[PDB]
């Protein structure tokens, strides 16, 4: 099933100050995924899809493609966080839309 | 910008064995939306996607196209839930995906 996960499973929590990886891992490749972050606050927010030939989309307004890097590494998806902010934190999840029906991954607890 | 509320907007918590119709008020029509439901979990359930057209996908396995119903009515998205049950708890909230960008409505709590 899909998961969204720190790459190092040894952390608990992001450094302030330091590039965070994080990895999807999808039940489907040759699918893309959307990178999304929950506020506390529950509010949602759309970070990145990623293709299956690592092809990346941002938002339109654009602090984000400065940000965070997407690309899938051999079978999973990755998302780097190049200096992790405390705009940054939240719950990170991973999702696939394959035939207009939405996968949702586990989310990955990222505060300080 | 986009909200999911209660059709209902004088009510505050759904009721045990009602029917529930929540709307969502998309920043673009002719393009579809896709309803969720998240637990206090964290945990994130696709519900249905609806088109500009009122077509409807619902999950492959299925207990959701028999207690949601999913429909376009003019300008606004409607979600019904047939009748509300514990189970039936949770935020929910209306999704867009357009140019492979998604976009996020505020969610609805709904807990008794």
């Amino acid at each position: 099933t899909m998961e969204a996960r720190f790459l190092n499973r040894n952390m608990k929590h992001p450094q302030e100050g330091q590039p965070l990886e994080l990895e999807c891992m999808p039940f489907n490749i040759d699918n893309g995924v959307s990178w999304i972050r929950q506020d506390k606050d529950g509010k949602l927010h759309f970070i990145v899809y990623i293709s299956p030939l690592s092809r990346t989309a941002f938002p339109r307004n654009e602090r984000t493609s400065s940000q965070f890097e997407g690309s899938k590494q051999g079978s999973s998806f990755r998302l780097v966080v190049k200096n992790f902010r405390a705009q940054d934190q939240g719950t990170y999840f991973c999702i696939a839309n394959i035939n207009q029906m939405l996968y949702f991954s586990s989310g990955q607890p990222a505060f300080f």
